[PDB]
């Protein structure tokens, strides 16, 4: 309903984060 | 310096979306 | 419960991201 | 560039967060 789509955009920005480190360093 | 500090809370921010993921499920 | 909780950790992430684009700009 | 292209995208990661929000409550 809601939990499921809050947690697949969790993952998204937890993803673009690691994305914008690799980009950092 | 600058780049080592937005590094640093960027990962922060990263962690807590990883223990935010974890709370919701 | 945890609907709340959730939603007080989005806004404090949103507000860390405000000040840390006043940081970089 | 590097700054610039940076703040953009923290600028949008911010934007998610602000309709998540609204999408949780």
């Amino acid at each position: 309903g809601n939990a499921d789509e809050x947690y697949k955009e969790x993952e998204d920005x937890q993803e673009r984060l690691r994305k914008l480190r690799k980009k950092l360093r």
